[PDB]
């Protein structure tokens, strides 16, 4: 019944082979990465077209960034194990508050109303913006059984858009009823990436230009962040 969307590629852009993606959104025309760089942990602002950074900032050596996501005109920011999160404002990427929360903090996104954040659990948290406190908590489920590894999350047309951490496909979930409504079948695009690093990691990380309606995806050490459309299978 959870109708499977397959992929069209309009563009691949080039990705920092060394990138380990673990936050990732477009907002202003660019993108806005969380990347763990060989031991360390960045934020940056990167040009689409070329994939190259404009502005970078790296977190100290206790902390390991995970999610961002835009509020306003700041960006909020978690954590691999620190259990807390920060929030920077954008323009100079400056630290201007820390905030605890409960357990892990793996993918960050928004709405209109709330930060969304997912943690390796099936539970979504749903965060007051100014608290940065959950005020709605979900459990999230793929035919009926709760669905576990969520990681990057990006909010596509009133859909919570989630990569699920280990495998190749991105779960569309109803954020009424934490429902999985679609999914997302993107096993075979490595194959359309060109030559491949060694290492290279998982698929993880969605972004989405809601005045163009562009969708990409990529993933850690990927080479290319992909443009695309999807089309319903069968
Ligand atoms: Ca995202």
């Amino acid at each position: 019944s959870i109708p499977i969307y397959d992929y069209q590629i309009v563009h691949s852009y080039p990705h920092d082979t060394k990138a380990f993606t673990e936050g990732f959104f477009y907002r202003n025309g660019y993108f806005y990465e969380s990347t763990g760089l060989n031991g360390r942990s960045s934020i940056r602002k990167v040009d689409i077209e070329s994939g190259k950074t404009l502005q970078q900032i790296e977190l100290g050596k206790r902390y390991f960034g995970e999610g961002i996501s835009d509020w306003k005109d700041k960006i909020v920011g978690l954590t691999w194990k620190n259990g807390l999160g920060f929030v920077w404002n954008i323009r100079n990427l400056r630290q201007v508050r820390s905030f605890n929360y409960d357990g892990e903090g793996w993918g960050l996104t928004h709405n209109d109303q709330y930060l969304i954040m997912s943690d390796g659990t099936p539970v979504l948290r749903f965060l007051d913006p100014e608290s940065l406190t959950p005020v709605r908590t979900i459990t999230v489920t793929a035919h009926g059984e709760e669905l576990p590894e969520l990681n990057e999350l990006e909010w596509v047309d009133g859909e919570i858009f989630a990569n699920v951490w280990q495998t190749n496909k991105i779960v569309r979930i109803d954020p009424e009823t934490g429902k999985v409504t679609g999914i997302i079948d993107l096993n075979g695009i490595l194959a359309e990436a060109g030559p491949l690093p060694s290492p290279i990691d998982v698929l993880n990380g969605i972004a989405w230009d809601k005045e163009h309606h562009r969708l990409f995806v990529t993933g850690k050490l990927w080479p290319k962040v992909f443009e695309i459309t999807l089309t319903q299978r069968v």
